[PDB]
Parts: C-alpha cells; sequence; structure tokens
C-alpha cells in the first residue's frame, strides 16, 4: 500500500472515475465523506458506517481540539483507535470551524472556548492534525466571508496561499506525517476568476497531494456554484483529486461531478436525518409530515440499505415525532447509505461511459 | 408451539430454572426482559436487542394507547411488525403508567393526555394488548401507593381481584387472544401478609398462566422487598411462572431469584446507560466521571458485549460529556448484555446447583 497513489480510470466531459490507494484504505471516486466531526458519525457505529459503501469520513481540527483535545487523542492512540475507524480519515484544518462556530493575525487565529483561550496557526494545525493521525491533512486556510468584496477576497486568497506554503513546509518537516499521510492545498478567490487562478497558480507551484476548492458551500445559490466551478476546477493539475468542502445535496453533487470534482463531504445527511428529512430518489421528504403516520412502504422504494428493508415510514415518523433516537439512528443510516449509492450510481456510469445520461435521468425524477 | 408451556429444568432452594414455550419463540428463565416503552428498547435496534440475549421485551398498554395509538398498530399489522421484533412481548396493563406519570372508579380510569381524554377499564386493557398482539397479556389493576395503610391496601388489591376476574372474562371471550396468548396476574396487597395470602388465592381460584408480585419497586428499600417476597412468592402457584414487576438492580434480581422470582423488567438498563451508568461485575461505575477521561480498559474486564470488545472508557467517556447518540447506543448495549450475562450465569448456577454460592460470590465482588 503506498502512502498515496490516485489512478483515473474512467472519463466523460470533465468527469473521473477512480481511486486513491493509502496505507489504511483505498477510496473510490467520486467519494461521498459522512462527517464525525466529534469522533464520531451522529448516530452511527463506524460498522454501520462502513456498511453503507463509505470508504473514508472527515474529522474536525477545530472540535477534536477542544474536546476531547489533540493531545489526548495522541495520548489514547490516535483518532483510528479512539473511535474505532481503521480507514482513511481526512480531516479539516480548522480554518472554517473558528470564523463559522476570535483575534485574527497573519500567524494564525486565537478564540473563545464556545464550550478559554486557544491558538491555531498552520503549524499548531497541521500538529493536531498529526497528533490525530489524520490520514489525508488540510492546508490551514483562512476562509473568506460571503458575499466578499474583491479586495477581502483578495487578501483572504493570498494569506491562505502563504499559509499553504507554512502548511506545506510543517508537513514536510515532521518525517512520520510526511512518508505515512497525503497533504491537500485550498483554492480560494471568492467567485472571481482572477483571484482562482492565482491562487491555483500558487498551490500547484507548492506541490500538493490533492486540491480542495474552498470558500463553496458558504450561502452561495447553485448557479452560482456552477458558474465558479466551471471555471475553477480546470485551474488545478488534472491528475490530482479536486475536493469540493460541504458540498452535499444530491443535486449539488451531480453537477459537481459533472464538472470535475472527486471528493465530497456535508453534514446534510446526518443532520437532515435527524431532523425528519429523508432523501428518497423522488426527492426528500419530511417523515414528520402527518402523511406517513400510517404508511407501511420504506423510505425508498429502491433504496437497498437495512433501513429500508426492515421498517415503514409509519414507525420511523413515530420515532421522529416521539424524539426516539432509534429514529435518529435510521434515518441517519439510510440517508448515508443513499449517498453511497448515489455516489456508486455516479462511478459505474461514468465507467460505462452513461454519466450525463445518468444525470440527465436523475434531475427529471429527483425534481 | 404451543400457546404457553412453562417447564421447570432445575431447582435449588426456592430458586428455579426453566423455559417457557411460546408461539413466537423461547423464553429462558430466570428472564430479564429489556423495556420498550415506546415500541423501542431506547438507543438500540431490535437485533442488537436479542444480540445482548432477550428472549422477550416488555411493552407498555398505556403508552402505545396514546402514541401512536392501539388501533392504528393493529391496522400496520401489530406490535412486532411495527416494531421489527418476532419474539415474544409481554404488555404491562397500564394500571400502574396512568397512576404514576385522572379521574378512578370501579369502571376504570380516565385520565388527561399528559403529550386528550381517555377511558382504561379491564376491558380496554385487555382490548388494547389484544390489538397490539401481546403474546404476554397482563391483567388490569389498581396499584397501590406506597406507602399503604391497611385499609387503603386492601381496598386496591380487593379491586384488583374484582379486576383480575374481569380481565380473565374479557381475554377468555375473545377466540383469537385466548388461543395465541397468555394470560398473567397480578397479586397485590402491599406489606401486609394476609392481604397478599387474600390475593394469591384469588388469582389461583381464577386461573392464569403466570403470576405477577405486583406493588414493589415503588419505592420501598431492599430490605422490605425481600420480606414481602419471602412470604408472598410461596403464596403463588409452584408450577407457573412468578414475575417481579419494575425489579432490576442487579442484587435485587440474584436476591429475589433465590425467592423464587422466574421474570424481571427494569428501566435501569436503559436509562441509567443514558445516564452514565454501567454496571460491571465489580458494581456500578459512572463514566461520566473525570477519572475515565483518559482510561483505556473496557467498561468491564470480563464482559463480552461488542461494546467492551471494541471502544474504551475514555471514548464513551467523551461520547457521553459531549452528549453523543452514539454514547447512549454503547452504554445502553453494554448494559443490557451485563443483565442477560447475569441472567445466564443464575440459569447456569441453578442448573449445576451452585446457585447460592454464585449469588455469595456474586455480591462479594458487586459490593
Ligand atoms: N478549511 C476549509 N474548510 C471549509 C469547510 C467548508 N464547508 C462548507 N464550505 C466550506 C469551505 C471551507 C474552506 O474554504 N476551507
Ligand atoms: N400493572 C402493574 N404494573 C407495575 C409496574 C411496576 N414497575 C415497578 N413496580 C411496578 C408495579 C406494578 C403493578 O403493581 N402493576
Ligand atoms: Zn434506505
Ligand atoms: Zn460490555
Amino acid at each position: 500500500r503506498p502512502r498515496f497513489s490516485f489512478s483515473i480510470a474512467a472519463r466523460e466531459g470533465k468527469a473521473r472515475t477512480g481511486t486513491i490507494e493509502m496505507k489504511r484504505g483505498v477510496i473510490r471516486t467520486p467519494a461521498f465523506m459522512p462527517v464525525g466531526t466529534a469522533a464520531t458519525v451522529k448516530a452511527l457505529k463506524p460498522e454501520t458506517v462502513r456498511a453503507t459503501g463509505a470508504d473514508i469520513i472527515l474529522g474536525n481540527t477545530y472540535h477534536l481540539m477542544l474536546r476531547p483535545g489533540a493531545e489526548r487523542i495522541a495520548k489514547l492512540g490516535g483518532l483510528h483507535s479512539f473511535m474505532g475507524w481503521d480507514r482513511p480519515i481526512l480531516t479539516d484544518s480548522g480554518g472554517y470551524q473558528v470564523m463559522s462556530l476570535t483575534k485574527q493575525s497573519e500567524e494564525g487565529v486565537t478564540f473563545k472556548s464556545h464550550l478559554s483561550r486557544h491558538m491555531l496557526s498552520p503549524e499548531r494545525s497541521i500538529e493536531i492534525q498529526h497528533l490525530l493521525g489524520s490520514d489525508i491533512v488540510m492546508a490551514f486556510d483562512e476562509c473568506t466571508p460571503y458575499p466578499a468584496t474583491p479586495s477581502r477576497a483578495a487578501s483572504s486568497m493570498e494569506r491562505s496561499m502563504r499559509w499553504a506554503k507554512r502548511s506545506r513546509d510543517a508537513f514536510d518537516s515532521r518525517k512520520e506525517q510526511a512518508e505515512n499521510a497525503a497533504l491537500f492545498g485550498i483554492q480560494q478567490g471568492s467567485v472571481f476568476e482572477n483571484l482562482r487562478q492565482q491562487s491555483a497558480d500558487a498551490l500547484a507551484e507548492i506541490g500538493f497531494d490533492g486540491y480542495a476548492v474552498g470558500g463553496l458551500a458558504v450561502g452561495e445559490g447553485q448557479d452560482e456554484m456552477f458558474r465558479v466551478l466551471d471555471f475553477s476546477v480546470p485551474m488545478l493539475p488534472d491528475d490530482k483529486p479536486h475536493y469540493l468542502m460541504g458540498v452535499g445535496k444530491p443535486d449539488d453533487i451531480v453537477g459537481a461531478v459533472e464538472r470535475g470534482i472527486d471528493m465530497f463531504d456535508c453534514v446534510l445527511p446526518t443532520r437532515s436525518g435527524r431532523n425528519g428529512q429523508a432523501f428518497t430518489w423522488d426527492g426528500p421528504i419530511n417523515i414528520r409530515n402527518a402523511r406517513f403516520s400510517e404508511d407501511l412502504k420504506p423510505l425508498d422504494s429502491e433504496c437497498h440499505c437495512a433501513v429500508c428493508q426492515k421498517w415503514s415510514r409509519a414507525y420511523i415518523h413515530h420515532l421522529i415525532r416521539a424524539g426516539e433516537i432509534l429514529g435518529a439512528m435510521l434515518m441517519t443510516e439510510h440517508n448515508i447509505a443513499f449517498y453511497q449509492q448515489l455516489m456508486q450510481k455516479i462511478r459505474d456510469s461514468i465507467s460505462e461511459g452513461r454519466f450525463s445520461q445518468f444525470a440527465q435521468d436523475f434531475r427529471a425524477r429527483y425534481f
């Protein structure tokens, strides 16, 4: 098993399907990464997350450094052993969970524990990811508040590129980390093509194992996001994975893949699942609606997840309205399973050169 | 498979071990029944409940008649299909969940929806259990507030015996129910030996498939409960199961078995599990305590449950303090597994004629 090897097996338009081989496992792309912010994919045992088809999950530097603590997790043997997930884990750098969920400077960011004072710099971010034992380390960046003026978008992108270099050097100077994990850079620049180009060029000059498109999924509509992806993704190195941070709505994913994206993550499947929203091939439904109180059909008519094989909408409706934990468990497993099935259909259609048709058929029925 | 067959395979003192064969499965006694009040054993899939070793679970007439509704569950195919548990289910009659969680009369009880007006009589209680598709139906009784004066204990017991007859007749007059389910009577009489005797005699005269000892686990100390069991259990028919309602503390169960009890139920395993209390052979521990933050040992050193095979106290400690659903899931599976292991050790020791010794050894280490 190599430290990192991304191979593209098939293409159609800007879409690609392939694999990323890492020491802890293989990642099938396009891939969807369930979110496990507090060292757990909410309401699911790791074996269940794996059973749905997930090859990798997402962790968070910000949340884990606060609770239970980076040093503590290292003392306990690492995040993998801690939570019981032995496959790849990608960790965000914290560059967004601090300004989202605080004194900023060219050195990093200091903040008040939303739950104490804590400092987070490019060097400390990379070190925390090392202590967690992350497989895919994200460069520490400074996200840009949306909407953003050209001047502000430029300043934030420029700082992010300086921090990208500091992240690269911190990562490379740590032997154990450089030889066993991978480092992804993050493109910034808001919705401005020239800034995106400058960012892409700076990142490519430094060199990374993968390139994320940051600054999206922060309030912009799908039209705008797609517009930015149209010119932004082609700027990134073609032979490396393209990761769209925070994008998860089913239709968003299909459109992003049509534009060259290989990796995704979103709290939608889990967060919405707990809120009563279930994804189906015919569009999302809210199981709390009274019309489901005596509906004996499964969440989705085609889904092959364990939830749809055993329980009815009526039962889950009852569980969610009653505030039962099993309701959260079932809704979450189904939603994550749905997302993985979507990724599988995407991968197979690209491999067979019928992805454009799949996208059309998907949209027609989903909407 | 017979409708009902209780067989005693071995005995030691007042203790007995055996089986109850029913249409939906075999119940090993002494048995512990996990509680599934809202059509779910909180935080556990039915397959997980079964995996821990449970042969039967407990449902509630009161809660289910309010949400999702008895008629609704019947329309949906019954409680078994609804929640996905195909083995025996014992349902309490509601005679305690109304006066615990309201206009009373000789006809029954009317109450305000703690969540509307609803009536509950012996006839309606038996009918609801029928609509739910309960395997073991409990007679509708009137529990006695503890402490209780002799006069009040007598009145409540007398009414309960009149209601026991009405329950018997309602059950027998419903063909489908009489041929496929079983009916258990409930002994009352508070802590008064003469009332317990009168109740036992009235119940035996009517005739039931099993006899529960009611009126305990309502605030009395263990000494008092054991004292009442000492003279109460022997009053019940020897060849039928003896069910102690609501008793679950590990030491309470061991002592109750030493006194002739065959069945138990308690929310302790589940409720306490969610509260951070984990049962171990060395006594209960509260996983929220800071001393467990870096403890890599499993919840219990000997437990063979899936939780103890994969996760550390440190991780569960983190989950519970963070309010994570997986924390509730893991704590609950372990606690229910522990309770079943306890029942297995009890059953095996009785079969081998070394139960008295097991009880001594259990208490010595647990305390
Ligand atoms: N480090 C980092 N993380 C992110 C996470 C996001 N989630 C949704 N949009 C996101 C955007 C970013 C981003 O630009 N940088
Ligand atoms: N029907 C009925 N249910 C009960 C449930 C109980 N739980 C704890 N003590 C309990 C006592 C009773 C009782 O006496 N009758
Ligand atoms: Zn499903
Ligand atoms: Zn255990």
